[PDB]
């Protein structure tokens, strides 16, 4: 889960 959210977060951002 922690590399699912940053990297959702990277992308988001």
């Amino acid at each position: 889960a922690a590399a699912a959210l940053a990297a959702a977060l990277a992308q988001a951002l």
